[PDB]
């Protein structure tokens, strides 16, 4: 019953976590961001996922911010916590102990750097499953190794299992639907024709964090090929430095989080944000608390480390 | 000239951390391994790097063993501590703790799974070479991110900065190379061509760990293409999963390490098992303290997770 | 406001932590526990408390106890993390994180067994006490250190000052309360008279864990003598080895937590559950959701710690 | 034979640990103190005692600081790191750690706070002294409970049992020592005669850290009864406020550390320095390195928490 109606989530966003000038959580700023979110029709949050700056944080940090949103969000939004990890271990400490603050599911990625065999990855994944509901993660460009079929199509019987997030693209995501493995597209750019095309059930986001109203209405309905269109400048120039700089930057522009990067993090460059403002502007009106894009000065971030 | 001596070393290992029944550290196996590799020519050893598991570590246990290796080691061997992370305040406060332990230098990786932006690189491996000497460590087939060249032309220049372990290959070493920029190799298979023809100081080495004099023979004197040969079918076999599954696997066949993983590893299959004793047993000799080769039982083998 | 409505507590438990074979917390045990404290009037609280063990927990799981305490019943209880420490940035690091969770207020020891000065212990309490509302916690048979009243009439001005849990008895507490200083008793052998006749506005209990109710009828209306009488025997051997020995020891005979332990804590004796078996029988329909009471073998009991 | 050495030192230090201005710590100052404690007779130290703020450390940067202890003078003066705790998880932990990297011994005392049974203190003391030799420290006045004689002459008999370290006075070391259990005094101020007319091998000591050579004459040779009484005041003086507290502000004083405070501990006042620096002047020539004594101004100490 939690399993099904948390396969149906067509836009779950991969909500920013927001600093404090000396690196701490902003927790002000998160929950503005937050409600922002949910009135603009997202349906749940994986909180400290990579655009979340999860393996940033330590555990005790990671699962107060879950904790606060279980208790702050919980009954409007579904709250996924990003406890996977390349240590089956350290996977399964943080993994209970958010189950165990409420959160509803969990995001489970392969182990990444470490890259095991495939009887590591059963083993692993089955042993993540077990604890609650979980999302597989599969992003081969980030942890160096695909989650390949085989192993999707053994742990998809799982009674906790959600389906992929996955990174690796469309003819994968319609390969996996067109055999009943549920799945939510991890790439904006792809995500309109992998909901309406490929058999995905919708998104897990970075842009929504920006335009949360946008990225709703590119997963309901009808094909809306020219909104899709109208944001491709827009979604590449989310990725044009490694996810979560783009995002990091853009949110400080308009005015949503304050300009503090934990490191290895740094803000996108002042040519490279002349062309962002330029962007930002064309979608304003749909920024959630938007009063006006800068395109901001170098002195003003700040770098924590 | 610490720096200097640094730079000469030929042999290092990255040293494989074993395990007890319950899953903590064996220090008697440890000691056992770490004097053997001495005795046959190693000149330094990696702990706690990809090899070692430092990912599967808390922080103290590593600190501990780095302070451990440098009170029983320190004056026969370098102690080189793998304290990098993707995370740039957690590499700064492991790699500091290094250093003030009594290590000799440090192993940074560019941050795995988090990639950031050139910027990012060049304001995290600063902060790290700020500590202490450094070996800068590329392997983008498990980190999503190859370390360019501009990049490492840039931080060659810092006073603590020792080499590149280089993964991605002999042409990019000799290129490393012939500008000034010192290299180990990070591939057994690769490193005799690294050494004898591309300018390679030498290697940083798995298989060493089951054959430290043989690796030995193949950095010194003259090019030895009979032994790198005889060798060929051992090193893919070690790399027949993800290392340090195939190592792990045959520590334990070899009587030198307990059948003991720290998941997401698990060991090679029965068949996988059955190869390798073959290829163990044609260099059995040169395997320190060991006794017999044994296939092993499935049943034999114990996760810890 | 807050702080208003929680000085006027009467009945807060400082609750028990029960462990699962492995010694990790049995979160179902620890649930059925507090739904039945809440059922039978306790008000608030104590989360990894000195009942509670959180001396005991590493900071993740017990952040995580609050975090899951205030998500469950902070709707229905008032969630007091004891975030204290005699590490004033561990202190600081807790209690910040705590009420970042959405915990009510902080209980706050004073610098247990690395003893400070009076300047010291002004210093700590004020960074505390600026976190949010905290109950302030005198204990010198444990710390080592009395808090001196010259201490406590200075921050008890701090509008995040919640009053005493004070342990050095009902003297004290008169004392306290006749210059306006709110007060808990943290005695349950006291608690009646702290209440009814000291100005205390009630207890920090103990025994509340295992007869809720009746700890309720000891906090509310008139003085129950007879109650406080009758209780006497069983309040005595809940302190026989120091608390939380007989409580854990109490919840695994009565079937309400498993019969484990985190070492350095162990069991009370065969003879002691003996006598206690008897106490808790005479009681246990006041005992919620005790089937009997068993004076259980030796053997049964796990020790975790190693 | 490593017990029975270490069952024979007279005079050991409870080191102090130094702190930077921003609260980190001062292993300049460390290793400068350590050295004048080892040219003035000190046979060994408490590493992160009581009087060292061990309870103020986090484990990871404790057992640095016995790794460093250990490397850089092991060979010259016995390391005890103080890894004792009330949790008997912890002080396992902690204990096993500190030994893998070489300290000699552990200095142990019972569980305060949170204090247990008889049976309990047996079972954490066996546990801990199973471990590796320890000293057994009881200290009432701290913990809210005293070890009885019961507990001390049972586990007295174990192998690893070093001695106690008794604070409750000279009777309670006299009956001990006439029993066969050795003993340090805790107390300066009680130290003399412990050793002298009481049977206690010699001290485990505060003020050593600022008279190191003073505190060796009063453990070796003939009773110093004049020397004992000339350093009276001073002794009463160190414990005006809890120990380490005018430590803390005699080492700031004599510029052998920065005047720094780890929260809760602040310095003396103003007026109780003016009286300090009075005694200390009168002992200046056995202050090793020490710079003019200064009362300081109260703007000049630093307090992190
Ligand atoms: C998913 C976002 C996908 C990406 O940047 O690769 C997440 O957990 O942040
Ligand atoms: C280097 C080993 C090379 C590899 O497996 O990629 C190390 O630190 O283990
Ligand atoms: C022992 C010193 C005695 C004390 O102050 O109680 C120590 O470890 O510091
Ligand atoms: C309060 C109870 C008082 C005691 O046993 O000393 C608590 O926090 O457990």
């Amino acid at each position: 019953s939690t399993v099904d109606r948390l396969k149906k989530l067509r836009l779950i966003t991969a909500i920013k976590t927001p600093y404090l000038a000396n690196g701490k959580f902003d927790l002000p700023a998160y929950d503005a961001l937050v409600s922002h979110q949910i009135e603009n029709g997202v349906e749940g949050l994986i909180v400290g996922g990579t655009t979340g700056e999860g393996h940033l944080m330590s555990w005790d940090e990671h699962v107060m911010l879950i904790a606060h949103t279980v208790n702050a969000f919980g009954d409007k939004t579904a709250v996924i916590g990003n406890t996977g990890s390349n240590s089956t271990r350290e996977a399964l400490h943080a993994t209970e102990q958010g189950f165990a603050v409420g959160m509803h599911a969990s995001l489970q990625i392969n182990p990444y750097y470490g890259k095991t065999s495939k009887a590591g990855l059963l083993n692993h994944f089955n042993a993540v499953l077990n604890e609650g509901p979980a999302v597989v993660y599969n992003v081969p460009g980030r942890t160096g190794q695909d989650i390949p079929d085989d192993v999707v199509m053994e742990i998809c019987q799982h009674s906790n299992f959600l389906g992929m997030k996955e990174c690796t693209g469309n003819s994968r995501i319609k390969n996996y639907t067109s055999k009943g493995v549920n799945c939510w597209s991890g790439n904006d750019d792809e995500s309109h024709d992998a909901r309406h095309s490929n058999g995905a059930v919708g998104v897990i986001s970075v842009t929504s964090n920006v335009i949360p109203g946008l990225m709703h209405k590119l997963m309901h309905g009808s094909p809306d090929p020219q909104l899709n269109a109208d944001l491709k400048e827009l979604m590449a120039w989310m990725f044009c430095e490694p996810n979560p700089i783009s995002l990091n930057t853009a949110l400080a522009m308009c005015g949503l989080a304050r300009p503090v990067f934990r490191l290895p993090y740094v803000p996108l460059s002042r040519a490279q944000r002349e062309k962002g403002a330029v962007l930002l502007n064309k979608v304003q009106e749909h920024i959630p608390g938007c009063k006006s894009v800068r395109v901001m000065e170098d002195h003003e971030f700040i770098l924590v480390g």
